[PDB]
Formats: C-alpha cells, sequence, structure tokens
C-alpha cells in the first residue's frame, strides 16, 4: 500500500529478496517518488541491510531513499529444490542462525 | 537485548532461520519465560509466519497468554565457490520466484 516510510528528509522501503538475490548480489529495479532506479545489491547482504541510494528521498535540501532488506521465500521447493536446499544446507552446516539464544 | 515483545497478554519473539530451514521445515528449539519449547517449522515456510506457541505469553491467575515465534529469515556471510554454484543452480531452479510481485 502505501510504499514509504518517512524518516525526516528520508524515505525508506522494504526490499524484498530472495535469498540467492542476497547471496549472489542482484541488480533490481527499486521505485522512488517519481522514477525507478536499478539499485546493486551487493553480494553476502544480509536481513536488514540498509542500501542507501543517495539523493531520491525527500527533495525539500534533498535526502536519501533506503531500501532495507527484507529476505522472502517461495513456496514449497518441489523435489529437484530440495536436493538442491539439502545441498546448501550441508555447505552452510557452520552458519548458525540462532546464535543470540 | 531482551527477547520477548509484550502485546496484551501476548509475547512475540523473532525466529530467525536460515533458508535451507524455512524451504526445508526443521524442528527449533525455542525460548520461553520459563521452559524451552520445541517447535515444529513446516517446509515452505515464509517470512512473518506467526508460528503460535499457547499458553507460553503472560501467565496471570485469570487469564495465559501466547507466544508468537514470528519468522525472519537470515543469511549467512558471502557463501565460497561450491556455496556460490548451489546459490546459481537454486537460482534457476526456482527462476519462477518474483519477490517483488507487488512493485
Amino acid at each position: 500500500h502505501p510504499l514509504f516510510d518517512i524518516v525526516g528528509h528520508n524515505l525508506e522501503i522494504v526490499l524484498p529478496l530472495a535469498p540467492w538475490e542476497a547471496a549472489l548480489g542482484a541488480k533490481v529495479t527499486v521505485p522512488t517518488l517519481k522514477e525507478s532506479i536499478l539499485l546493486t545489491v551487493p553480494p553476502g547482504s544480509q536481513a536488514g541491510q540498509r542500501l542507501r541510494i543517495k539523493g531520491k528521498g525527500l527533495v525539500s535540501h534533498t535526502g536519501d531513499l533506503f531500501a532495507v532488506i527484507k529476505i522472502v521465500m517461495p513456496t514449497k521447493p518441489d523435489e529437484k529444490a530440495r536436493e538442491l536446499w539439502q545441498q546448501l544446507a550441508a555447505a552452510e552446516a557452520s552458519f548458525d542462525p540462532r546464535k543470540t539464544w
């Protein structure tokens, strides 16, 4: 619905990325108050990282736009996808997502 | 940092899942204001899904709330060569997924 959170002269938008998009990096089209812009997501990006799109905030002074990464998942994988997910789980076995607890 | 957000008589906690855990499903140990519980995460789980854990909310001699494990997908650090090759194959296998469908 409304796409932007207003924080002072800045704008923030939730940027949904497929997990492979965050891991590999990707070039994504992101909407602004006027026209869309191509944003380069760096490889290895994390949930919640703020990608700054300088100059695309409120043109009061001219603020920035921040695309805040949220990782989104496709639906239940089919068998081919599961096998790959299992390999990746094995590949990244050292990763502890609940290191806090 | 404090783990539980209070909402009326219910508690809410961020449940961090690696993407393979959300896709494949998993059984996770979740903390409570007392004893940790065992929670089943279904395969195909989605970001922001609210998984209920009855009775683990705020206890009062009148009413006991629930605890909700809210899913947040988290990523490891930048991948090595093999992991990168697996991410590519996953991307190709799930090429149909459009996370930015909305836009």
